């Protein structure tokens, strides 16, 4: 009938940010908000990065285990800044190839989002074969707002804090 | 928005009996169905044995930990049949309390029912303080019909099974 609750799903507050060109030399665009869930396996802790999705069509799902990033560096060098893979959920591979792939890259956390007709649901994550990093569930639709910013040019930045935890029922 | 499939939840098939009285020597109604699902914190193995609730009114709850349970005995003796504790969700304390007594009481499984108005509903129980006994929650409407049954002198017999895996999500 309705089997949820079985464990504790914590939701994450995302605050994310648009480096927009051209209006002024600080301006940014920022929406904080409480969507997104910690996977049920991702470390409990806060992680902050640029988005970074994989590249070429159309890879966005991740399951190619010699899938590619570019990932901007530090002035000077060829030290990778802080940053946060943003792959699609399905292709036929699954949570824990994507959480993966994405800490084998040098990903400071995965943001996962949900695949089209989805809207805005998001759904906890099993990976237990993946751990090390930070990993959340984001909705279609903020998702693609982000990639369709990124391909056009935009930098997007994520800050990810432990938000609230919802069930399981003990009564 | 929807959190389920955070962690497994396993259905139980449950195989009830009746003793019906007075149309012929081994008369019994039985109902073989896949309802139930085993709590998250429970052994997931098999169990059988007569219905048992609280005595009284109305201690169908088992919250006060002195709560008693009126069981059959083996002819001759004082030791217990194998016996299922009938227990209904509510009153102000847990599933760990109520499946914590059932066991301290001598019963080999709990059988905790969902509250009045929830029709046929089960949700997954948390409880890792009460490990000791299989336990299972069922229908409002289900354990009802059983519980009216037992007090107009029907002995009521349950097999409880490992039934089915639902989730995790995976991908
Ligand atoms: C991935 O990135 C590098 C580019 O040199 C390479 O290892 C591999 O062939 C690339 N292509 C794909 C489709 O993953
Ligand atoms: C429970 O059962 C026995 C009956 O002698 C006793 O320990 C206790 O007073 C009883 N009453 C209730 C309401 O639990």
């Amino acid at each position: 009938g309705a089997m949820d609750g079985a464990e504790a799903v914590w939701t994450a507050y995302l605050n994310v940010s648009w480096r927009v060109p051209h209006t002024g030399v600080n301006r940014t665009v920022w929406e904080l908000s409480e969507e997104g869930v910690y996977g049920q396996d991702s470390p409990l802790e806060p992680v902050a990065g640029v988005l970074v999705p994989p590249d070429g069509p159309g890879a966005l799902n991740a399951c190619n285990p010699h899938t590619n990033f570019t990932v901007p560096t530090v002035w000077g060098s060829t030290v990778q800044v802080s940053w946060l893979a943003l792959i699609q959920r399905g292709g036929g591979c699954t949570f824990a190839d994507k959480i993966h792939l994405a800490y084998e890259r040098g990903a400071s956390g995965a943001v996962i989002f949900n695949f089209p007709g989805t809207r805005n649901e998001v759904i906890p994550m099993s990976h237990p074969g993946a751990v090390d990093i930070v990993a959340i569930m984001i909705g279609n639709l903020k998702g693609t707002k982000i990639l369709q910013s990124i391909q056009r040019g935009i930098q997007v930045t994520m800050v990810i804090e432990v938000g609230k935890k919802h069930g399981p029922w003990v009564n």
